[PDB]
């Protein structure tokens, strides 16, 4: 059967929160069976977990953010990429403060610690959520669809409309049965548009931004001196992105998703609506590896 994973062993690290620029402590641990993803505030007396899943995200604002009551784990969505691309089950995720540490501002050192670390098979069937029927949402001209495929892929389409895109939209579709999550997504960065600056200083947001974690793009140019790391890496990034909202579904998909200019506010919008059309969608598992439509890399 394809079985759930988990960690080998703990990974620790140490970076910044890109909203709240707060030094964090982050260890990810290994889980029981069905535990899920669940995100710890170890700061707080008694230490509150929530659960890495839609019903638990609170904004969507420049970020995804977890939720319960006065309580936030903000900035998921890169870890949560890591932690889908690899195919982790089960995990505790145990925080010092408020947000995630951003690290280089992709979901390469994420999914470098964890690999570091190794993952555990264990006795249960992993459980997919498979796309049955088209599910649309859209507002003004931002799209988020889920298609019915025996895979998993992503496609994504931006217009920044900015002179860095040389008046082209920016499109890529990525399947993750022939291509590596690791090698051709991990590795795209967040971004920061100058022109988005005042928006970010007026809502006190980016803190931790710099260089170091983020593609820094005046009128004109990407002002990193060392670059790019893929051609399209913001696209990639969006992607990235996707990849882990979608993840806040418990469960890997057996499905195609199709970003239009779409972000985590229209992404957690998606995941609503598939999870309140029960007709749209099933659970299954896989009683033989070999005749799946999905392969997970060696643990
Ligand atoms: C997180 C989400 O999933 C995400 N992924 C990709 C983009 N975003 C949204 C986002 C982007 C920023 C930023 C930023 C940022 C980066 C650098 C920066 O530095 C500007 C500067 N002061 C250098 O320190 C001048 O160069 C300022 C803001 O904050 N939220
Ligand atoms: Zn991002």
């Amino acid at each position: 059967m394809i079985k759930q994973r988990t960690l080998k062993n703990i990974i620790r690290a140490t970076g910044v929160g890109l909203h709240s620029g707060e030094k964090v402590y982050l260890t990810l641990k290994p889980a029981p069976v069905d535990t899920g993803i669940v995100f710890s505030r170890t700061d707080l007396d008694p230490v509150v977990e929530i659960p890495a899943r839609a019903e638990n995200v609170g904004e969507t604002t420049m970020s995804t953010t977890l939720v319960k009551g006065d309580v936030k784990v903000d900035t998921v969505e890169h870890l949560l990429s890591a932690m889908a691309g690899l195919g982790i089950d089960n995990a505790y995720v145990e925080l010092s403060a408020s947000e995630v540490p951003i690290m280089d501002g992709s979901a390469g050192p994420f999914v470098f610690l964890i690999q570091s670390a190794g993952l555990q098979e264990q006795e249960a069937a992993k459980k997919f959520i498979r796309i049955k029927r088209e599910v649309s949402v859209e507002e003004g001209d931002k799209r988020a669809v889920f298609v019915p495929f025996d895979g998993f892929k992503v496609s994504f389409e931006i217009d920044f409309d900015h002179p860095v895109f040389r008046g082209r939209t920016q499109q890529a579709s990525v399947d993750f049965s022939s291509t590596s999550f690791v090698k051709e997504v991990s590795r795209a960065r967040t971004f920061g548009f100058m022109r988005d600056i005042e928006y970010l200083r007026s809502q006190n947001l980016a803190l931790g931004g710099s260089v170091e974690n983020a593609i820094v793009v005046d009128e004109n140019r990407v002002l990193n001196e060392d670059g790019l790391r893929y051609e399209d890496e913001f696209v990639k990034h969006k992607i990235l992105d996707a990849i882990g909202d979608l993840y806040l579904l418990g469960n890997s998909l057996i499905g195609e998703f199709r970003g239009f200019k779409s972000g985590h506010a229209l992404n957690n919008q998606l995941l609503r609506t598939l999870i309140a059309d029960k007709d749209a969608w099933e659970v299954v598992t896989f009683e033989d590896a070999r005749t799946a439509p999905i392969s997970y890399m060696r643990p």
